[PDB]
């Protein structure tokens, strides 16, 4: 009965209070897909990107978990036109899934940042989706995005 193709959280856990937690949780019926899938991250400020935590999970047709310092590398080449593009230093995470490759598999990518202010109390990742899932109208630009509190 439930269904969100697609949803952004994040949290921290309490025995690691320098670290915030994000989970980018993509085509979570696992639905068909009559569009690529395009996600637009931009992490907000008093965090840094830690590429060396990025892991996807992919579940469904093509079961398989990508962690490591290879994991975007590997991932992008078990899933042919599939792009994640990083930019450390200004935080934004691009991720693009072709639709023969999005439909039948949800994926879920995790990374942690750094927290860079301690003063902070309110991280903030931001993203917007584009999809189409089979039947369904279009999604084009929709924000979703997520404040972790502290």
């Amino acid at each position: 009965t439930s269904s969100v193709f697609y949803y952004k959280t994040g949290d921290m856990l309490p025995e690691d209070t320098t670290h915030v937690r994000w989970f980018l949780n993509i085509n979570n019926e696992k639905s068909y897909v009559s569009k690529d899938i395009t996600i637009k991250d931009q992490i907000q400020g008093g965090q840094q990107l830690d590429l060396s935590t990025l892991n996807i999970n992919v579940t469904g047709t093509h079961s398989n978990y990508y962690s490591g310092q290879s994991a975007i590398t590997d991932f992008e080449k078990a899933f042919p036109g599939s792009k994640i593009t990083v930019d450390n230093t200004k935080n934004t995470i691009d991720v693009t899934i072709p639709q023969g490759y999005g439909s039948y598999n949800s994926f879920s990518i995790n990374y942690k940042t750094k927290i860079t202010n301690e003063q902070q109390k309110e991280f903030v990742n931001n993203s917007q989706a584009w999809y189409q899932e089979h039947g369904k109208e279009e999604v084009n630009g929709k924000s979703f995005n997520h404040t972790v509190h502290n």
